[PDB]
């Protein structure tokens, strides 16, 4: 059977990984086995004491985050999006299966690496977002999944297949709004029920946020001209879900756009182009693998409108991981992960 | 096989039954087959349009609910928890297993009935609570089901463990707090975002809500002593969830009445009780068919606390439905059903 | 002394315009009355049933939307932000001072009119916004006021400086997230609690939303360029607030853009432009008739954003309304209107 | 004039406290001046950085609290509801006007502050809730305050007018929901708005929570007779409000409990008691001063029901200071304080 341990098991991410293990045939069968569950403080404690809501793992002890403890197993998640994973995954195996909730493998310029994050680029691992033109042969089989960070896996869904086509100019706007579960588990004043509950804010504006170059890159990868990202995030009162509106100014008329999506999501399962008249929401995709997408054209603005619905927990960062890992470990790619919204 | 109808479709518990049977391991082997839907309004729109999380359904086209419609259903959910549907259940084959969301075969005594409901009482089916004393032997290959109240699930399984030993005073309190989903998806003015989204308010007080009647009559089920309840309930600005916070007086150490609980729910694979220091949240039992209780004695006050949180529409409706439908046509009674919540 | 009546007083532009007037300096000296409150339906309820927050006002008798009833008063305001008043406004008596929260008589162009709202044009009244540039001239002892929409309140406060300095190209993209009280007091399936809570959805995208053009009209006001405006609104789970984000493609110094900001706002009392590295929340201005504000440029994108947060029913709606009732009765345009939000 | 100082400024009492200064006649008219603004921490900040709704104060920079910055000042509010504040209030002279949110000089029983608090007992002040009888005889001139916790200024204004009447029986049960604001604004993991948002939860159960024995002492000082306190304080998804549900045995009449409540509160001008057939909403009381009121008798269970709504930040903390102060001081008790809630 295929061992599998979590690093970082009491934050959000790793909670939501191991929520969707629980739930997965290969769990069901024996063919996987959830092994050691770490983390970085209360080493001892046990999950039920952070995750109250993983009750057949809820007497499960914490053990700490450490290579020695993470050997031994045949699948690693490393679930600290907000992390640097890259010290810890130089000392695992390169047969051992890991797959990077964080950034560290994400980007494939050193140089844009080093400005947005300040610190030495560790290199490049497959983009765990299977829709992508490319990406799932590169999943195939691999032993390292960089899974995407979760605005840029809303804005590139809403966006590659037009730029794709040559259907819009390279230019992009996204302004996206957030659930505060993806901002980390990291107790802080700004993240406060009292503060959040009743409020919004964008932040990290005007280029600074982390997560621009990423959808730049996946942009840059389906086109040859030059790409420009402005990417605003919006931080509202739920506790999951990403929606993101993009835009670009297009020459092209509805139906080709239409035709685009129609054909670059036809045959997948995790992402369902709307009904013509039918707008994407949140609510619809929380604690589904899916992303939601509807297309419009803006003819007095001469501008494309792409709109994309996701659960930032699951297709925003675990499902995206567990996705990836069925791929890498050549199970059926839905495995374990369902196109149902827990709604209202 | 066993084709199913929910005639109640486009309402909150139709989709929340519809998300069950989605997930139902029958559904997925081909043992259940999902069949008409239907409203009393809306007959010719999508599914879609009413639940955009249920994809897989989405162009299933809505249908009137007419008996005529509904034939030819080994199974009929009837999806209305706030309607009266003894006179469509009349027009129904008798042959079919009826399973009714509403009231109206709930309870046992007529005079009873008739005082809160302002007509005469049609009967009683077996009560879909398979955890009560009882219960769960009248249900096994029934072809009838009246589907438990939200809040008399969340205040029998706070309190009966208790009563059932004699351990407290037959006088109960119970204040429970509710998610807004469980009112229904009738358009109000009382239950518009705007209004509920920041504000708490308890309503229908002091016993004139239907469901203190049946929470009295579970409980005359394990006494034989005069049982009196004052029930309270509170909506919060949540989709879903109820905490009931029950309480009675006592002078029973609480070892004993731990043991009460212990003896009720040991074998029970949807009830948690909570480890010593842990209280429940209705956060992590969203999506589940689980309830998670606490029990403790003020002993100061000489009062019993059970505290006890469920998803009102999963154990509190729907979950219950699809518990009850596989104890009624011999499946395994854990079949479509998590213990697992979709936190946070 | 001035009588005031409000016809849709039931509703939530209404009851916010009668908060502003009961906390108003003219109403605790005597200058200012409250007469007729006014709805088409619930004529003969009181007003505690409606708006419990208002118990000073508990006691008073709903009356029918009719112009006999709303004789005698010196200002009418029509409480009625999704409404067409121009048939009632004409029934009044002329000197009367009118004062519409509705669409009615804000657009200057017929044509513009008609393609948007299907009728004839009406005309057009001072526009009831007082910082845009010409406007608290056109309102000084006006007898009629349009309100403007809450959207373009928002946006064009964020925008009009930079483009009225010629400092950005002039087609803008606007995503705003709004509360859903800005959607109005009635009852669909769409706005209630149970739907909106934890959800968030565009909606009226890709320029068929009404205030699209209510936007393009202010800005075109402050230049002489061809103005394009993408805006794309979103529904969150808030019940108060608009946080909006826009763009425009520039190559300017940000000191410049800033000093357009300086220049338009900086004796403006209830704009406040943010300290350096500080940033809106709509949780900040919530009660309040303040917009806080704040700009940046995007260098790597060559694009300008403004970020502009405001309570929806406040400065977009009822403290426009009052701010613009001090202008045309000769008060001081602050009365009754704070500049502290009640937060949190 | 009277200068005042706040310590604690930048927590949510704090800013509370200081948005209700900001809008009082006496600082309008120059007879209250703001002086010191202090913090544990933090200090050098400037107020703006922490409470950003506080524009007109945004630039004052914190101090540290120290017994030499508050001396000076004719008054001092101690604004750490969460803190023990009897060594801070100990270096202060008798004739400066203290008024402390937190715990340290409410209770009146030494050994059951010891119990609870595990400290030893500073002493008692005048409690800061003029509504209770012999309150504002003991405030007026005082300059001592201990302002009341935010659940026994709910519960009492509830239950005191039926025990004092000696109409209910003195063992009472007291379930309250809450908005997170009350928990402060430290940061928690469990006070984090992905884990709030969504869920509800009873904490400090069976009589741990401290505020139980200050609801106890309240309602002993109105009867003859043993008084025993059921409390359940429940967390929800706001950001402010109390609704206390409050329930007791009875033998008396409706018409003799109505009768109680409208003679104890018929004067009262915070205190409004709804109407028959109206019950309390927290949201009709956010940002006021105001207590809504409901009674019932629930025949079946002989059992007396009173529902009570506050603002927790405002009736059950900031107001409740401010309305002392103003009683301390000679002032009009209703200065500053508005009875209008701001919503939705």
């Amino acid at each position: 059977a295929t061992k599998v341990a979590v690093a970082g098991a009491s934050g959000y991410a790793g909670g939501e990984i191991l929520r969707l293990l629980l739930g997965h045939p290969a769990y069901a069968d024996g063919r996987l086995r959830i092994g050691a569950l770490t983390a970085a403080t209360s080493a001892g404690s046990t999950l039920g004491e952070h995750h109250p809501h993983l009750t057949p793992l809820a007497h499960r002890v914490v053990e700490p985050t450490e290579a020695a403890v993470l050997g031994g197993h045949d699948a690693v998640f490393l679930a600290l999006p907000h992390g640097h994973s890259a010290v810890l995954a130089q000392q695992l195996s390169p047969e051992t299966l890991i797959i990077d909730c964080g950034a560290d493998f994400r980007l494939t310029d050193a140089a844009v690496w080093e400005r947005f994050y300040g610190s030495s680029h560790a290199g490049s691992w497959p983009y765990g977002l299977p829709e992508l033109p490319g990406a799932r042969d590169q999943l195939r089989g691999t032993r390292r999944i960089a899974v995407p960070g979760c605005y840029p896996t809303a804005a590139l869904l809403a966006l590659f297949p037009a730029l794709a086509a040559d259907l819009i100019e390279p230019a992009v706007t996204v302004v996206a709004v957030s659930g505060t579960s993806g901002a980390g588990r990291a107790a802080t004043t700004d993240l406060l029920g009292a503060e959040v509950i009743g409020s919004a804010r964008a932040y990290n504006i005007a280029g600074v946020h982390r997560h621009t170059p990423e959808i730049a890159q996946g942009l840059r990868a389906v086109t040859d001209r030059d790409v420009s990202v402005s990417f605003t995030p919006v931080l509202i009162p739920a506790s999951r879900g990403i929606l993101a509106t993009c835009t670009a100014r297009t020459r092209s008329p509805l139906s080709q756009l239409r035709a685009a999506y129609e054909k670059a999501y036809h045959a997948e399962p995790f992402i369902y182009l709307m009904p013509e008249g039918q707008l994407p929401r949140t609510g619809a995709v929380i604690g589904s693998n899916a992303a939601h997408i509807a297309v419009a054209v803006d003819e007095d603005a001469q501008t494309f409108v792409a709109i994309a619905a996701i659960d930032n927990l699951v297709k925003g960062t675990a499902g995206a991981a567990v996705q990836s890992m069925n791929l890498a470990l050549g199970w059926p790619e839905t495995d374990g992960l369902s196109v149902v919204g827990v709604a209202p």
